[PDB]
This record gives C-alpha cells, sequence and structure tokens, in this order.
C-alpha cells in the first residue's frame, strides 16, 4: 500500500562501464556463461535486484553498458559491485565510467508519485538515465509556488503514460541532487517526453542534467557480451 | 503534406591512435570497405558520408554519418565497426552525435537535407545545440517570429543545406545540427551571418564542432591518417 | 573547554586515492603487513593522527579510498603523505585522486560550533566529504544578516544530532574556501540531512560544493586492501 | 577600401604540438634534416606558406611548439598537416595539442582593418595566439552601437603601432568565433597592449578567450628541435 | 616613487611539476648532485634567479614541486625551463603540470605597491601561488571607484605585514590576468589572510582564481628530491 511504498528503504545504483579495447578477446562463450551465473546467483541470494543490464553502444564516447541494481542497504550494492568487478571476466575487462546512486524518498507534495521500480512495474525495454541538479533557489522558494510548478510539470507529462518515471534523491551519494530514469517501450517516446517537458516553468529552476546514458535493456547478458569490442 | 519517415541519425567521430595503424594499411582498408559494402547490402543503415576531419581539432580525425529507421540498427553497426574491423579496433571513439527526425514546431516544410534525399555536401560542419532555459516556455508566436527571422537571415545561402534534428535524451544535447555545402567558406560565412539574429539571445551550448571533407571511399580517408 | 579548542592549531587532510587496475594482484599479504606497519609507525611517532581510513566503493568513478589524518603542523602531513606514496607498495600502486586540506578556526558567530574531530568525538561509521565555496557576496554581506542566515542554517539541522559536522576553513590549501565532513552511523542519515539543508536561505550564497566522497570507515587497513579492485 | 585584399581567400591555421618525452632522443640531426626537407617541399609547391615556427617552451603545460601556415584552400592545410604528422619523425614523435583555424574576411565597419599576414607584413619575433568568442548579444546589437564600441576599441590600441593584429573569423572551423594573433618585436609590448585593452567597453561583450599560446619565432627548424625534451 | 623598481623589467615564472610514478626510483644521490649543478650553473650565468624551490607534497592531486625563477628577458626563462627538462634527469622524470608566467609592472594607483621579489625581500618559508582574473567590468569602472576599492582591499590586509604579496600582470603569458604569490614564515597566516581578504568589495569583481599551489621552500634540492614518489 501507499504508505508502505513511501516508507520503504531502497538504494538504487546505475553503474556504467566502458570496455577496454584488447581486453575481452573473441572467445566469449564461457565469459557469457560465467556472467549469467553471476547474476542468476545474485537473483537467488535475494539481496540485490538487477532491474536491467543495458547496451549503451552508440550513446556516447567512453561508455558501453550499464547495470541498474537495487537493494535495501547500500552496503549490498557495494558488495555486488565489488564482486562483479573481481569475480567475473566481464568486470575484470571493464572500466567504471560513471556511478549514479540514489535513495528512495517520499515526494514533497504528491505522495502518490513513486518510482516505477518501487511500484514494482516491469522495467521498460528502453531507458535514459541522467543526474539532476536544481537551481539554488528551488527548495527555499515559497512552497506553494514550487508546488504549483511541480503540478504543472506533472501535467505536461500526461501525454506520456507509457513512459515510466523514476525521480530519486541522490544527495551526498555523488555530485548530484537527483537520479532520473525514464523507461519506455520505444526510444522515440523518451526523446519526445524530454522535448515536451522543456515547455514547463520548472525548466527555469535547473542547474545540471548531464551526462545522459540511453540504451536498450538486454534480455540476457549474452546479448551485451557478444557486442562489446574485443 | 507529411513525409512519414522515422529516421535516427548518428555522427560517430573517431580519433586515430598514433602508432596503431602503422604503414601497412592495405588490408585494413580492404577490410573496412568490405564492412561498409556489407552495410549497404543489408539495407538498414545508410551511410551518408565518411569525413576527413584532419586539422579541424585535436583529438578527432574522422567521422561517419549513418542513418537508420531504428536506433538499434545503428548500435549494431557502430558496435560491429568497432568489434570486427581493425580500423575500428585501432581507433578511439571521440564523440557521438545522435538525433531523431521530428517535424518542426511551426513550419512543416522545414526538413533536413538527408530526409529530403538531397545530395551530400562536399564539406560539412556538425555540432550539438542547447537552447536557453527560457526558450521553449517563451510565448509561441514570439518564438515563431524569431525562428522565421532566423531563417530569413540564411536566404543568401541556398547552396548550404541544413539538418536540424532533435537530440533530446540521445546524449547531452537538445539538437543535432549539420550544414553541408560545396565549399567550406560558404559554411563559415553562413554561421557568421546567422549571428545577426535575435535567436542568438536564447542559446546555452553549441560545441564541440566537427568540420571536414567528404571522401569518396574509405581508402581516401585511411591513407591520410597518422597511424 | 571551548576556548582552548578554538585556539588549537590543527590541519586536516582528506587524501583520496584510486587503485591502479592490475597493480595489486592476488598476493597482497606483504602489502597489508607493510601498510599497517606504516600506520602503526605514525601512531607511535605521535604527530599525525589517523581519524579514519574509508572504503569509497560504489561512490564514484576514479576514487577507491580515503585517508583522514590530522596534525598540528601541515609539514607533518606532507611528510606522512609523501612517505605513504614513496615507501609503501599500497601507496606506490595507488594514484592520488584528490586532496582536501583544511585548518581549524573558530567560527565567526557561534564559538560553540566546533568540528567533531576537534571535540574528540568518536568518528562515524559513514562519512561524506566535500569542498565548499561561498558566493562572492557572502563575506561582505552585513554581519547581522550573515549571522541570522547561519543561525537558521544551523536550526535546519535540528533533527540530525547524530550526524556530526566538521566545517573547516580551506582557503589557500587548494581551490576551495571550506572543507566539509559529515559523520554518521548510517548513510541514509547523511542523505536526508543534505536534502533538508537545501531548505535554507544559505543556499542562495553558494558557488561550488563538488566533488563528493562518501564511504564507510574500516577498522584497519587489512579490511581496505583486501576489498580493492585488482 | 582595400578592395582586392578584403576579397582574397586565405585560410590560416595555428597548429600547436606537444613533445612526447623520451621520443626524440639526442641524435636529432637526421630528424632535423627530414623536417627541413618537409618545409622546403611546401615552399616549392607554393600552396602552403609557413609564416612562422614558434618555440612555446614555458608558456603552458602540454604545448611545446606551433606552426602558423596559410593557404588559399583549407584542404591544402589539411594535407600538409596530415603529412607532417604521418611522414616526418618530428610529427610522429609529437602530439597535436590544439588547432586554431580561421578564414580572412573584410571587417564589418573599418575596411582598412586587415590582418598583418594579409597585408604581407614581416612576421613579428614574438607572438601570442588565442581564440575568441563574443557575448551572445554582440552581433544582434544595434550596428551603430557596435560600431561605436569597435571604434573605441581600435582607438585604445593607439599607442601600440608596433603590435600587429590578426583578427580573423573562425566560425565553424572549430569551437570559436575569431582567431587572434598579435605579433610584436618584444613580448612586453604584447603584455602591455592586452592590459590596456581591458579599458574598453568591448570587454563587456566577451564570452571566451582561452587557451593562449605565446612564443618566440625561430629562424629555422633546427633551433626549435634542439630545444625540445628528448 | 620607487621609480627604478617600478621601471625595471622582470619576468617571473612559477613552474609546477608532478612526479611520474615509477620514473625516479630509489637511486637519487646523483640525480640530486646533477640538479644542484644545473641550479649552480644558472646562478653563475647570472641571468635566471631562482627565488625558491617548493615542496608541494599534499597540496593537490597531480602536482609535486615548483620552481620560482625570475629573469629580465622571458627567453632566458624559456631556455632555463627547457634546459631543465632536457638536460637533467630530474627534468626528464618529471611532467610539467602548470605554468604561471608574469611580467612586473607599476601598480595602477599606488606606486609604492611592489612585489616582494622586486623589493629584494628574502623569500618566505611558505608560499601560495595562484592565477587571477577580474570581472569584465573591473577595468572600465570609474577609476576613482576602482581606486577606492583597491585602497580598502589594501587596508583589509593591514594586520598581515608578515605575509608578503606579489601581484603581477599575466596578460598574454597564459590564460590569466594576474599571477599572485603570497609568502610568509607560517602557512596559517597565509590561510588567515586569504579568509580576511574575502571581507572586501573587490570580491564582487572576480572571475577566476584557481588552481592554487601551496607549499614549503626547501633549503637544498636534496630535501625536495628525497621526498618525491619513486
Ligand atoms: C523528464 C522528467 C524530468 C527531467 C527533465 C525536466 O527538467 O523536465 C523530471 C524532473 C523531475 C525532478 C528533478 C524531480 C524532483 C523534485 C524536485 O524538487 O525537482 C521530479 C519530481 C516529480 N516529477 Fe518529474 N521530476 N515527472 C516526469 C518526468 C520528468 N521529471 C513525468 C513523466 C512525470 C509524470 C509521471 C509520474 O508522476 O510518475 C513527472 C512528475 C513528477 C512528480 C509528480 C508531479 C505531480 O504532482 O503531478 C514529481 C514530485
Ligand atoms: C546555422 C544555424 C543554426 C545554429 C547557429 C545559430 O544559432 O545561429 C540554426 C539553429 C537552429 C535550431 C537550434 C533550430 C531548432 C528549433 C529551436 O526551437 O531551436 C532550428 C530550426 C530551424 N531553422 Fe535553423 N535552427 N536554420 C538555418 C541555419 C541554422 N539554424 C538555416 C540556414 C535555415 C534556412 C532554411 C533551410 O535552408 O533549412 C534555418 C531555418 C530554420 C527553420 C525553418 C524556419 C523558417 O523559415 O520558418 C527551423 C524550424
Ligand atoms: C550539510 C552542511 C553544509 C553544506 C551544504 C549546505 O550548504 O547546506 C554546511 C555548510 C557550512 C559552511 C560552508 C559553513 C561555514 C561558515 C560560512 O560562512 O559558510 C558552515 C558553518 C556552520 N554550520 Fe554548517 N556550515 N552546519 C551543518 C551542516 C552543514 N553545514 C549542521 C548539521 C549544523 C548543526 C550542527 C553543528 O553546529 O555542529 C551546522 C551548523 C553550522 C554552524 C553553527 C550554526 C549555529 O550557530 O547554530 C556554522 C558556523
Ligand atoms: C588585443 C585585441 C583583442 C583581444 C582582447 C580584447 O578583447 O580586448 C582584439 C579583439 C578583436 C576582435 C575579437 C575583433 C573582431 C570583430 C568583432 O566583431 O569582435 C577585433 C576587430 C577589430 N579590432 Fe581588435 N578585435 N584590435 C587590436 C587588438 C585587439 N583586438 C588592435 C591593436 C587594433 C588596432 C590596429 C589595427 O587596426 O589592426 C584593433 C582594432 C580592431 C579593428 C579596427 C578598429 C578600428 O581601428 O576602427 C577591428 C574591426
Ligand atoms: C590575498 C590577495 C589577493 C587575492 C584574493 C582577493 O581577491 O582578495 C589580492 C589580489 C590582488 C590583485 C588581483 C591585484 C591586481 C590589481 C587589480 O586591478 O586587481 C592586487 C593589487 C593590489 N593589492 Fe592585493 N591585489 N593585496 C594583498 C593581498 C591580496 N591581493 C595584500 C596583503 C596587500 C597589502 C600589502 C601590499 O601592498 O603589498 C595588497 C594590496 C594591494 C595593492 C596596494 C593597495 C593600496 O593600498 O593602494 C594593489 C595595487
Amino acid at each position: 500500500n501507499f504508505e508502505e511504498l513511501n516508507s520503504m528503504q531502497r538504494y538504487s545504483q546505475f553503474a556504467v562501464f566502458r570496455a577496454i579495447p584488447g581486453a575481452l578477446g573473441s572467445d566469449r562463450a564461457e565469459i557469457v556463461a560465467q556472467a549469467q551465473s553471476f547474476f542468476d546467483g545474485l537473483e537467488t541470494a535475494g539481496k540485490v535486484e538487477v532491474r536491467g543490464i543495458y547496451d549503451l553502444a552508440g550513446c556516447r564516447a567512453e561508455a558501453d553498458f550499464m547495470i541498474w541494481w537495487i537493494a535495501e542497504e547500500f552496503e549490498e550494492i557495494q558488495a555486488a559491485f565489488a564482486r562483479f568487478r573481481r569475480e567475473t571476466v566481464l568486470g575484470q575487462v571493464s572500466e567504471v565510467a560513471w556511478l549514479g546512486n540514489s535513495l528512495h524518498r517520499p515526494a514533497e507534495f504528491n505522495r502518490s508519485h513513486l518510482p516505477s521500480f518501487i511500484m514494482g512495474e516491469i522495467p521498460g525495454d528502453w531507458i535514459t538515465v541522467y543526474p539532476f541538479v536544481r537551481s539554488y533557489d528551488w527548495y527555499i522558494m515559497d512552497p506553494q509556488k514550487r508546488r504549483k510548478i511541480l503540478a504543472e510539470h506533472g501535467q505536461a507529462a500526461r501525454d506520456f503514460p507509457d513512459v515510466r518515471a523514476n525521480t530519486v534523491p541522490a544527495f551526498a551519494l555523488g555530485d548530484y541532487e537527483w537520479m532520473l530514469a525514464f523507461e519506455a517501450p520505444r526510444l522515440d517516446r523518451i526523446v519526445d517526453l524530454m522535448h515536451k517537458m522543456r515547455y514547463t516553468e520548472a525548466r527555469l529552476h535547473v542547474r545540471e542534467e548531464t551526462p545522459f546514458f540511453t540504451g536498450r535493456r538486454v534480455s540476457e547478458v549474452s546479448e551485451l557480451v557478444n557486442v562489446l569490442p574485443g
């Protein structure tokens, strides 16, 4: 129920990796098998929830893929992250490019606004993830003005019920105030959402929102491993 | 009327690794041409040009502009270029400029030169764009008037073809721009003249720029490189 | 005791390191032995006090661990820092990511505001460290007004007495004005403090506050070295 | 009026290079000879004119030397630049640090303002080169107001007839709007000119003007190559 | 007023280097003797005056030591800087991190304000060096208002006569407008001067003032060399 989801403690991490040319090679059948064994086991221990593994090929220089994983305790993401890097070839041959950490919290004025992953909704086939930093004046602004700006913001999104939002505090978990993730069945709906949301007063209260990471949720880690540069 | 076309457009900018190509490039070239010839036959990814960027900027050397109906088709081609060709193996990705063609806000005959199927220019400049935060909540007929005046400022440059394409959430930018022309100086002069527009008061970012010359085949580009 | 505490000379440095991929390897026993013998040697010399060694796993690309050490004279930190880099393999196989240097001073208006490390408090199990730079107008502002803004800033932290603050001048010891460290028993307390502190007039007088370094205090250097990426 | 000189087509490129420590060694006589041959070859083909080679030792980190060369067609500079890198050991043992490209055009108002290199003046013994970006409002501003401002700007340079300006459009040849190069017999004259030009209304209409490259024109390649780190 | 010291021509460079890990090793006595011979050779040549060599250990990532040297002609510094890098093993195993160049000039209003090094003062045991860039409106402000702001700025330092100032033009000698160095018997007085100088109206007319380089003047090259990482 809706207090329970608001009260829930869940850290969420987007871990973006870059491939190291030369490191992976071209014989990957066992690398694939080992990495799926690693995640299947994660799934079985029941502490870290891998919401998706995303192929970011062609999104940006210096990034190749992303793991989205979630846990009640940050220490459990730290452990999974450390093990991935140490106990799988995939993690050994990849560089950490960027880490987006966040912690679920009740929204300020609308307690029915909850991240897709907290709602337990099926993850979308396509995602864009990016951090966010608000104006300096945003939180100390008169609350009723912020409230109406956020209301208008939400109404501007109503044309996109198929795009699921995740707006999550990120204070002191890195350099940002929020971790944003939008999930959708087609990437053009994510592009068009971002374009439409420019038409809102809330854009007057924005300081940072890059880097973006956009890509395709793989059905299984084979699809990712097999595309990476060797 | 309504040109249907959904198209994604990517500018993939690569940096040559000094000392990686060396002097025996003929197998590298032949392998690279076979990759590109193979893309043409599959018929999903159209390569509008390969560009020599030599001398434009440090840390960039060449650029691939290819276009497809689904972004996953460009991901596969881009991944395949880097994975299965030595040319892709001995280069570094410097920058990726991604976009998705959409209709213009006000004037529905404003269409990118590649969507129109027009001949690619001998010379190209490519760069990203981010408007000021106040731009899209501006009164709509004001923004319409500004964009129309901005368009008029280019009438002396019919030989420069424009490509202004949404890039929201495909990277760090809002628009992907490419101007194609038969001579580089027409591009320099167009950008200079377009500064004399009210639209310039509503800009936040427009770098990095990539400017260079369209080559006829891979051989022409690869023989230029420092390797 | 507040006058002696306010008049004391103490430099504080946060030395943030990253591990060089491929440098540590599997045989790490001499490295740990040599490492703790370095830190034991520091404690017996009695000059440089290690408040904590912290594992920053999961926090950000390009940083893996942090040392927090304190000394009456900066040249003693210089000597300890250089010795770590020069005479330990752990320091030899690590890259310096960032240094946050500071010198304790009395606060401007409230002289009972003192860093936890100066108060001799037990360090917290979790930490976040970040530099701070005020707006150009902050110091030349009317003192009554800056004083009232700072008192409201302090009151906004009223529900986080378990989060211990260290706000320490950093002028001319790097690119910053202040070095901040917040110490707590659980990470979520740190995140929520930062979130609530956004609702303050002080936020209209801020220029820079990144990068952030967040992680967990380890009980000894053994626990750190065996967690690091290989 | 200067109608022919205003109408000529000339691209101008500043190619800045960084020496790779350890790459040259100390047996440089043949590296020099090969480099001299390459510049000999460019004179002979008559398409690319080298106005100067500059020793930038001590100006800034990560640059060591610069070539200023000029051609009617950009592709002639492209070919010669690429050939320097690909077909001489000096270019092979150097990294490109930064490129500043430009294309001469008539001035907006004072058509007697023409680059030193376009006028055919002897190149100065000392040079400073930097790119330039005007404020967003500069070109859409009322022409009468921009004309007044540029008139005051030219007048502020009245005491420096010995410092020769090259103010050359750079739109779409890079990240900048103008390429600036100031040539003089003495470096102090350039420092003093730059200082004096801060006293102009035009400074209220500036957005970017770094990096700077300042250095000493050499007589021949041997003078530069013998300076470089081995 | 101080006409001859105000009239004289001196270029001043701060040359900051970072050690290259792995390069120096543990065999250093002959590296030191050679470097001392190179510095002896400079003093006997009588053109380049080394005011100090500074241990920067622990100040910031990617910097380790600094040379401060001074000469009537900038090509003399260029030659010494290049000879250091090319012909001493210490120069060869070091990377240039940052260069801060400047040219002495008379102050705008107070001709009794002169750099410590121009006045022939013994160098301080501790230094902080940093570049500076004023606001775009600073130089075109009414001169009587800028004069008053600078006089109040000077008065704010009245309590720190022990911290000696060098405020030197840097236009066209890099990316900045001024090169600042503050030298003192004690580091803590430098920190406190910087803090106190925030309480000035001049602070409303600042654009840039980083990177900072802070450290201790060594008596002998051996003192520096023996602390660097191997
Ligand atoms: C996209 C996008 C961005 C980033 C780009 C931009 O700046 O526009 C974006 C930015 C943010 C940011 C920060 C916050 C954090 C709160 C703050 O104080 O900023 C943030 C927070 C909220 N958003 Fe937001 N958003 N957002 C959607 C998409 C985007 N949103 C869609 C879609 C919906 C609608 C679907 C849903 O509610 O789940 C939606 C609604 C809300 C609500 C609920 C509003 C209401 O009361 O109606 C809250 C709270
Ligand atoms: C160059 C250049 C830039 C970037 C530099 C600058 O800011 O000046 C530049 C920037 C943009 C940007 C963003 C947009 C996207 C819409 C927005 O809301 O920004 C953007 C959009 C439009 N542009 Fe634009 N431009 N632009 C041309 C060149 C440049 N344009 C030339 C040439 C023509 C002439 C027509 C053609 O040949 O296609 C032209 C016309 C249009 C029209 C059609 C307007 C009309 O006539 O009603 C639309 C829509
Ligand atoms: C968190 C955080 C930041 C950075 C983020 C932000 O800007 O909100 C933050 C920023 C700063 C900065 C700079 C300064 C330095 C003085 C200045 O002129 O900025 C700075 C200085 C002070 N803080 Fe501060 N803080 N701060 C706390 C947490 C944060 N603080 C908590 C908790 C408490 C309460 C507990 C305690 O005093 O120990 C607290 C109180 C004070 C007091 C005492 C106030 C009083 O008289 O009531 C002074 C002085
Ligand atoms: C130095 C310096 C800078 C960069 C730093 C700053 O912004 O102060 C500097 C910046 C620029 C820039 C961009 C432009 C390009 C036009 C624009 O629209 O900005 C630019 C353009 C002009 N400048 Fe300029 N300058 N500048 C000189 C030095 C500097 N100038 C000296 C010397 C002379 C005088 C000698 C000569 O005519 O050749 C001089 C004169 C002119 C004239 C002719 C004006 C006149 O005399 O009526 C034009 C046009
Ligand atoms: C520290 C510090 C900074 C940088 C931080 C800040 O912005 O406060 C700092 C910044 C600058 C900068 C640029 C300039 C260059 C001129 C300009 O137009 O900015 C610059 C120039 C001057 N400073 Fe300055 N300073 N400064 C001192 C310390 C600092 N100063 C101390 C100490 C004294 C006093 C001792 C002395 O005269 O040498 C002192 C005084 C002067 C005078 C003499 C003023 C007078 O009484 O008429 C001039 C001229």
